[PDB]
């Protein structure tokens, strides 16, 4: 997250760290949202590589023991069947991970609230992106979980020529674009939390930013629109 602030430890308990095995250790690669005790929602592009993945829940600082983490292997990966790694702009950037064990819920580990199917947010709706992704274009991952206030940019504006044009689809949510605050590499797969009727819900799965940079004016961060995939998500959980 570029232009973020450090999240409080218990603000975003559905946020997870998706990590891959790297030598004798583990490296953070993506975020995700815990949606069942044994299921994580993340981005399809996070799991294109043939890596060994684990999920960490109750994480805050990637570089220090927080006394709250639970570590669990990934048992099954279900990518949306229309996902094409060659074409992120087509959409379908979503995947569900079945965890090898069910995690224990507490103040640091909670299920993410998902929006009702079909829900679209008004332009300029209040949301936060969260993640341990780069803190500057071509920078380095955060140590502590970061949040940035990224108001939505509706489809009509986001898909206009000076924003993302045809690259953005109605199956996506755009947010931010102020040139200061944004997602960045390593935030992929994580939540966009938006406040609706008093409750934060996870409206986005972080998908892409401009090839030109993370915080680029009129290139808001783009997310898979969770409310477009409720039936798909339910169908996967019910059949697995
Ligand atoms: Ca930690």
């Amino acid at each position: 997250v570029v232009g973020g602030t450090e999240a409080q430890r218990n603000s975003w308990p559905s946020q997870i760290s998706l990590q891959y095995r790297s030598g004798s250790s583990w490296a953070h690669t993506c975020g995700g949202t815990l949606i069942r005790q044994n299921w994580v929602m993340t981005a399809a592009h996070c799991v294109d590589r043939e890596l060994t993945f684990r999920v960490v829940v109750g994480e805050h600082n990637l570089n220090q023991n927080n006394g709250t983490e639970q570590y669990v292997g990934v048992q099954k990966i279900v990518v949306h069947p229309y996902w094409n790694t060659d074409d992120v702009a087509a959409g379908y950037d979503i995947a569900l991970l079945r965890l090898a064990q069910s995690v224990t819920l507490n103040s640091y580990v909670q299920l993410g609230v998902l929006p009702r199917a079909g829900t679209i947010l008004a332009n300029n709706s209040p949301c936060y992106i969260t993640g341990w992704g780069l803190t500057r274009t071509n920078g380095q991952l955060a140590q502590t979980l970061q949040q940035a206030y990224l108001p939505t940019v509706d489809y009509a504006i986001c898909s206009s020529s000076s924003y993302w044009g045809s690259t953005v689809k109605n199956s996506m949510v755009c947010a931010g674009g102020d040139g200061v605050r944004s997602g960045c590499q390593g935030d992929s797969g994580g939540p966009l939390h938006c406040l609706v009727n008093g409750q934060y819900a996870v409206h986005g799965v972080t998908s892409f930013v401009s090839r030109l940079g993370c915080n680029v004016t009129r290139k808001p961060t783009v997310f898979t629109r969770v409310s477009a995939y409720i039936s798909w998500i339910n169908n996967v959980i019910a059949s697995n």
